[PDB]
This record gives C-alpha cells, structure tokens and sequence, in this order.
C-alpha cells in the first residue's frame, strides 16, 4: 500500500465572485480520492473489486454547480455542529444561544450556511491535503471564533480524516464528513445486498422530531443490534424498519476504536471504520428522492447510499448525561475518522 500523490487543479469558480475552487487529486496505488476546497467534500471515491475493477463508491456530483443545489449536504464536512439542537438553541455558561432553524423545530448540521458551504484554504501536503478555514463568533449564532483545520492523507487504502479546531471561546463542536456510500458502486440504486455491522451496545432512540429522547437505550432483543452482521435488507425487513438514521453509542475512550463494517460480498469490498468519536451516525440515504443529477448520469433514489457520521452524540449540549461538546478556550478539538478499504 503505497504513500498518495496528490494533484490539483481548478475545478469551479464561485458565483458573486466568491472565490475559485480548486480540486485535490489523491492517489495511491489502491484508493484514488477527489476532495475539494468548498466544504472538503469529497467528491469521488474509486475503490477496487475483487476482480482489481475500480468503481467510484461515493455519490456525488461532477460539477461544483451539482454541490451548490439543493442537495442533502453531499461528502462534505459538516459543523460547528452535526446533526441535531432541540429548539436550535442551548445555553452554555449560563448565557442562552438561538440558532436558525433550518429544520423545523429543530436547528440541524451548522445551520443556513455550515462548513459544508463556505470555502476553505488548502494547503498541499506529502500525502494529503489540509484545509482551514476560521469560523468567526457568531458565525450562524454559534459564540466564539473557531479556528478549523480538516486534514486528509492517504497511504494504501486507507483514507485518514482528522479534526483540529481552536475556540476563543466556550461553543459546542461536532465535526464530521457525511459522505454517502454505495460499496456496490455509485451508481447501483441501492444498499440492501450490504452487510452491516456496528461494534454498538446502546442507541439512542429518538422522537417525533428525531431528536433524542434523552435514553441510553440497550440494543439487545432490538432491530439496532448491529454487533453481528446482518444484511441490510433482509434486517430491515425482519424488524419492519423504513432504514436508520440513529446514533450509535460506540464504547468510546479518546482512543482509535473500531466503530463498523461494511461488506459488499459481490464486489468483495469492505470498508471499516475506526475512530475516536463516542458516536456515529448511520443513516441509510432515507430522505433521497431519486431527484438528484448524480455522476454519471446517476440519479440517487431513497436507500441507495449510507452515511457513517463519527461524531458526538446528537443533542448533547442539551442532554448533559451525553459526553461533553464543549471547546473552551485553551482546550482542542482533535478527532480522527479512519476509513479503511478492503477486498474479501
Ligand atoms: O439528509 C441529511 C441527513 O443527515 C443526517 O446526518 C441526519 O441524521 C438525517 O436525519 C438527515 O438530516
């Protein structure tokens, strides 16, 4: 497994001259990742079969113009914070916030315009590529400047994302990368030949609003015990489930821990995930409409990607028995997601 090599070109020039965006090409002898500079979205993920056949296993869009539509925030990074805030708003140090509610009645990933939309600084690296951006206070009704860097290397066939971040100020922070995956390819309609496991012993059950109801809740005797794999759709069959879209507690030190694997048993891919986030997020592409002008001519219809969030659990500035969110200043905020690829 070999060290990448990484190129870059331009690739898009915002609208309202707001800026030129470039393209990052990193390749090893196993994995080729595109990434690009508006929100670190990764835009293309070729992965090898068993026969040595690439296929791009990531949705996603071949022209910036397909990233700046309406699209349900595609392989970029998402932040201040991920997923869900009751009510879009929180109190830290006693001082109350309020966020746009972009999902009614909640506030979700960021808020109108999060890190997955406004456009980083890259910095080329041996191996990778390292993007930065400052978030100034109040950036989206969130209090302190937060000083960002997402920093991507490659080496074989496995594809290393870590999270830096400085705060002049107490905020809450929760980075991660929703890419959504097909092991199949991009362009198969959907995800049920896949197998599934999750190295989880609790959940957290959500409400009408999907946000948590608070409970640590066991996975056993449920349809959300994942330790074992299970094929997809023949799981969500057996437990009459529309898909997931839920956090998955993940027995969790600040320590590299294994968090899921995914097998494509046709393909013979896997792809394993590691990381030193307390959560994750597995949300089986519910929401897609098979709307969305895809690569390739694909268009991506409900189920056919998954979404692996490595992240803190949703909600947890309001749920104080959930693992702290807080960057004060002084501190760092540094979480590292390993996405690593395989043929069985
Ligand atoms: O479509 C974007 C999706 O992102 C997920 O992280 C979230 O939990 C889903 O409910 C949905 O918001």
């Amino acid at each position: 497994g070999h060290m990448a090599s990484v190129t870059r070109a331009v690739f898009g020039e915002l609208p309202s001259g707001g800026g030129t965006v470039e393209k990052f090409q990193l390749q090893s002898d196993l994995l080729r990742v595109d990434i690009i500079s508006w929100g670190c979205t990764i835009t293309a993920l070729e992965v090898k079969d068993r026969q040595g056949r690439a296929s791009d296993v990531v949705l996603g869009f071949a022209e910036l113009e397909g990233y700046l539509q309406k699209q349900p925030y595609f392989g970029a990074v998402i932040g201040r914070v991920a997923n869900r805030i009751a009510k879009g708003t929180f109190k830290v140090d006693g001082k109350e916030y309020h966020l746009a509610i972009n999902k009614e009645p909640n506030s979700l990933h960021g808020g109108v315009r999060g890190f997955d939309k406004v456009l980083w600084t890259p910095r080329v690296l041996s191996n990778g590529v390292q993007f930065s951006r400052i978030s100034p206070d109040g950036e989206e009704g969130y209090p302190g400047e937060l000083k960002v860097w997402v920093t991507y290397t490659l080496d074989g066939g496995e594809l290393i994302v870590n999270y830096r971040a400085q705060a002049s100020q107490a905020t809450p922070v929760n980075l991660t990368n929703h890419s959504y995956f097909n092991l199949a390819g991009q362009a198969s309609p959907n995800i049920n030949d896949h197998e599934v496991t999750i190295e989880a012993d609790t959940y957290l059950p959500v409400d009408e609003t999907l946000i948590p109801t608070g409970e640590v809740a066991p996975v056993q005797g449920t349809a959300f015990d994942l330790r074992k794999p299970v094929e997809l759709g023949k799981h969500l069959q057996d437990f009459h489930l529309n898909g997931f879209d839920h956090n998955f507690c993940l027995k969790g030190s600040k320590e590299k821990h294994f968090c899921a694997r995914v097998h494509h048993a046709a393909s013979g891919r896997v792809l394993e995930v590691y990381t030193t986030q307390p959560g994750v997020q597995f949300y089986t592409g519910n929401f897609l409409d098979g709307t969305l002008k895809g690569k390739n001519g694909a268009v991506y219809p409900k189920h056919s990607g998954f979404c692996l969030e490595t992240q803190n659990w949703p909600d947890a500035v309001n749920q104080p028995r959930f693992p702290p969110v807080l960057l004060r200043p002084g501190e760092e905020y540094d979480h590292t997601t390993w996405f690593k690829f395989s043929v069985a």
